[PDB]
Parts: C-alpha cells; structure tokens; sequence
C-alpha cells in the first residue's frame, strides 16, 4: 500500500485515533477526508505482527508514495 511520513507528533484523542511520533512511516488506508486520514500501526508480541488502524490529522502526515 501506500506510506506516509509523520511530520509531527500526535497524542490520539479518542480510541480511533493513533499515536505518532515524528519521523514514524505509518500506512495510508484512506486519505478520502480531507482534514483527518485513517492510518496503520504495527506492533509485534511474541514475534508475530498486529495491525491497529485509526485517524491522525492529514496536515501532521505526508505521502510517501
Ligand atoms: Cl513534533
Ligand atoms: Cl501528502
């Protein structure tokens, strides 16, 4: 898929939101609003690799792709 850079970091506001560090390259799911884009983080445990998905504002994230 497509990738983003974080610009900035963002503290979620809410459970459907995610948080970003500056400089973290995140998943760009949907990009269709125009002031908040839903995004893919990563985690690991025990080795295997989870998926959480959630909005960070589209002006704090750029396009990589
Ligand atoms: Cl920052
Ligand atoms: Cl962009």
């Amino acid at each position: 898929k497509e990738l983003v850079l974080a610009l900035y970091d963002y503290q979620e506001k809410s459970p459907r939101e995610v948080t970003m560090k500056k400089g973290d390259i995140l998943t760009l799911l949907n990009s269709t609003n125009k002031d908040w884009w839903k995004v893919e983080v990563k985690i690991t445990v025990n080795g295997k690799t989870y998926e959480r998905q959630g909005f960070v504002p589209a002006a704090y994230v750029k396009k990589l792709d």
